[PDB]
């Protein structure tokens, strides 16, 4: 049962060994320790555990070993659960595209003043004047070109150096599914139109009693291949030549030549095909001429298209970091820009969610992001919770739109009047 | 009815041949000794056989022949089971795979102190203080980067000298199969969604007595292909030339050439083409107008996953055997480290529990691993199968999780209002 860095600093009044009156400390969690044992313990400082062992700080290379001293046994006795407190999704009011993602964009309750602490949190810099923790005096909140939002350039201030930087937040290429039967395509129209091909035939059924069906089946095939291949050759001749010559017509100059030729290559290549086949097959259980019209187009269609709530987000941020000049402990300060990954939606290895929970449990997985833990010794860590929650909550409003792409193949079938058959 | 080296040893009281009152040793049983001779005989020592027959120790080349001493008919009169006590399943708290994974990992009782024995009966070396014949005073449990068991360093003392090494256990890359309806997905989502290609089509059925469905087929196929070929040619020409030359334009260098040629090439190659061929086909017994529309896209795909219970566990060890200093028979003693397979998995060959019993049985298949029978010798092999028992039972806690993988093909069919029609 992995105990979590939030309260697993120092008991003041606990003994320890001697007799706390908690739950024991043991190996397990302890040897979990090692990666964050900086925030809890000074150089020196020693810490207890209850199988008559204990721990050593930084200061020394200590392996867990007999000692008497004070720790937290009371923590373990009670955990606390670091869950975000609501999942709830957010509401917004409906409309089209382009005023839905503004309103999102927009909103300083849901998206600014929250995304802008979390960053705070998280290690992005300041600018200039400040008010709260979040978006300073002198920010601003403005579209980019991208539908991005950014600020002007003029005030600077950013680390409280002139410097022209500013943080911008990125409106997602959103992406959505929905589980509900809440949305819908409207009916098609044909913008433009034009036949490919058409293909005719009837069943003749002059007979009384025999009565079958006929069976009309198309294949349209197109197709494209490429291939590249390399060739390496090489070829090695030896040969000898002799000026004797034979009299009648040896040759004066007479040669002899081998030639050993050696050749290898290797090629990759491939080739797509899309094919069109309809098949049509009348039943027609009647004494009858039946015709049938088999038909292949291509054309352009639109469909209007049925509000729809959902919308996934997708946060990757600025790059502020690395002014932001805090506390690192797992990378070092450097100077050069990288942009921090944010993923609300679903991505198990990328989602902030799950790296919360991650930084919770304590593994050692590959890593490639600032963790979740040294806001703990820099922030607490408390009643912050809410602020993620804003974040990472699912929000939603209709969005109703159109349904368009390039043009495309279509289809038809036809059927005839069976025309009465006699003998 | 082959018979276990277990009791096998000699028995004092007997007479043998003369009348011990016991189920006769026979030849059947007798050849198949030879293997572990050594441990039941001394070099000169002599034993019996009820056909009036007698077998000698290492010392001699002996044959199967007459002679007469007592040996063991007491044990195959007898015999005894040398099975595992308990299979049965153990129960861990369940959780999220992070978590999950290393309460089976951290288990002192269940996975350390009966592995460590397990590995000290086998032939892994020791090292510093001891306390019981698993994990040292010294010695100490915590993780490496990979997730595996690891130690300190510092204080040393493998087989009782300065260097390094230190015992490790894998964690496997874990493998699960589910025979019990105990497990499931949940709602799948889309990341990100592009749109690939869709096609539209209809059939018209204006008139009242003909109707008939329309079926739509796709196919979408793409495919690479890679190959390789090697020529190999050799060129073989003889040629012979004059100098007299015809006037008029014979040429004053005439020459007549004659080239074989002879070549010949293998090649090998390959290719995979994946295709996506939908067939929609809609019975349509309505007088109408009926628009299908069938879709082709590619998606991010997550799911997130009920809990499973059951894992299997694939265990290989570490290379101390090497080190390990035991009476060995069967292998010779080396410094180069080889690491020794444990599979608890089933895998036939390689599984421990098979080797186990094949031991008893004794077959002379290939083998690759310190067999299982010198434990008789050194440490008796009793009241160590509850140990064993530890490390072969299957384990099973639910862990939680997710789903997700690389983009992915998926698809639709849309179907419309039948519109009715009229003649």
């Amino acid at each position: 049962e992995p105990v979590y860095p939030d309260q697993l600093r120092l008991f003041s009044l606990g003994q320890g060994v001697c007799g706390d009156k908690y739950r024991p400390v043991n190996r397990e969690e302890a040897q979990s320790v090692k990666s964050n044992i900086v925030g809890m313990m000074g150089q020196w400082q020693i810490s207890g555990l209850a199988n008559g062992w204990v721990i050593m700080g930084p200061g020394y290379n200590g392996e867990i070993k007999p000692g008497t001293a004070s720790n937290t046994w009371c923590y373990p006795t009670n955990p606390v659960t670091g869950e975000i407190p609501t999942l709830s999704a957010l509401d917004i009011p409906d409309g089209d595209e382009v005023d839905v993602q503004w309103r999102l964009v927009h909103d300083s309750a849901n998206f600014i003043k929250p995304t802008s602490y979390l960053a705070h949190y998280l290690g992005y810099a300041w600018v200039g004047g400040n008010h709260s923790q979040y978006v300073g005096e002198d920010m601003d909140v403005t579209r980019d070109g991208d539908g991005w939002v950014i600020r002007g350039n003029n005030d600077g201030g950013c680390d409280g150096y002139r410097c022209g930087d500013k943080t911008a937040i990125k409106v997602s290429n959103f992406a959505y599914n929905l589980d509900p039967d809440s949305f819908k395509h409207g009916d098609v129209t044909q913008s433009d139109r034009q036949l490919v091909k058409t293909v005719v035939g009837w069943a003749v059924n002059d007979s009384d009693t025999p009565q079958s069906g006929y069976d009309v089946t198309l294949r349209y095939d197109t197709a494209t291949n490429w291939s590249k291949t390399n060739t390496y050759g090489l070829s090695e001749k030896v040969t000898t030549k002799n000026k004797f010559k034979w009299p009648l017509v040896g040759e004066t100059e007479l040669s002899i030549e081998i030639a050993a030729n050696q050749s290898w290559a290797s090629q990759n290549g491939g080739s797509t095909t899309t094919s069109l086949s309809q098949s049509v097959r009348p039943t027609v259980p009647a004494r009858s001429k039946i015709p049938v019209k088999i038909e292949l187009y291509k054309a352009d269609i639109s469909y209007p298209y049925e509000f729809k709530a959902d919308v996934s987000y997708d946060l990757t941020l600025s790059g502020f970091l690395r002014w932001g000049g805090n506390a690192w402990y797992t990378h070092p300060d450097n100077r050069p820009n990288w942009n921090h990954t944010f993923v609300i939606g679903p991505y198990k290895d990328k989602a902030s969610s799950i790296r919360y929970q991650w930084d919770k449990r304590y593994i050692p997985g590959e890593v490639k992001w600032w963790d979740w833990n040294w806001t703990i010794q820099q922030n607490g860590l408390s009643t912050m919770q809410n602020n993620l929650a804003r974040v990472l909550r699912p929000v939603r409003a209709g969005i109703t739109g159109d349904f368009s792409a390039e043009s495309q193949f279509a289809g038809n079938i036809e059927i005839g009047a069976p025309v009465p058959l006699a003998a």
